[PDB]
């Protein structure tokens, strides 16, 4: 509710680990979920990723398709013997480097962002991938969600406009906060002019 609590909440939420795999086959595809085949082994067990997405978005994929994954999980299942499945939202692009210029304003003042701050080697990249890379950067270099930070609002805008509210807290958990990635929104790398970011106290 209060600024302090929201910062601690989001700082923790966005400290969550990110999964990045460039070539995996879809084992199962249902109306609104994609489940990968084994990605690798984590803590001695077969690791699989389940992606939940709008039916409209899920319609683009089918079992057997080769895809790339870039997403953050909100749950895990260890109930399966010798296996662990992580649940995520979207983060799926067809199997296949470029810097994306960033404009940043903090409390009304424009701040320079280095040329190579945000990049991706995909031709079709999800808004999720970019948002995760952006927040990681803002947390590490501009005190976003840091204790003792006065920030209370902000947004990341994709200037092709699509955007993410940097202080959306939903039901105060990963399941609700990462749900904004459910649309599996993506862009062709060449159609993204730059990213506009604003953070305000």
């Amino acid at each position: 509710g209060l600024e302090v609590d929201n910062n601690s909440l989001l700082r923790n939420i966005y400290s969550t680990i990110v999964y990045e795999y460039s070539d995996i086959v879809i084992d199962f595809k249902t109306s609104h979920n994609l489940v990968t085949k084994k990605l690798d082994v984590r803590d001695a067990r077969d690791f699989f990723i389940n992606s939940e997405m709008d039916e409209y978005a899920a319609n683009d994929f089918k079992t057997g398709d080769k895809i790339a994954v870039f997403s953050v999980p909100f749950d895990w299942n260890y109930l399966s013997k010798g296996k662990v499945t992580a649940y995520t939202y979207g983060g799926i692009t067809p199997y296949q480097p470029k810097n994306i210029p960033v404009n940043l304003w903090i409390n009304g003042k424009q701040i320079s962002v280095p040329y190579n701050e945000i990049s991706t080697n995909k031709t079709t990249v999800t808004a999720q991938e970019i948002d995760l890379k952006v927040r990681k950067f803002l947390i590490a270099q501009h005190q976003l969600y840091s204790s003792g930070s006065s920030y209370k609002s902000g947004r990341l805008v994709f200037h092709t406009k699509y955007s993410f509210d940097l202080f959306y807290v939903g039901y105060r958990d990963k399941e609700s906060i990462f749900k904004v990635y459910k649309d599996n929104k993506s862009f062709n790398i060449d159609k993204i002019g730059h990213l506009d970011i604003e953070i305000d106290s």
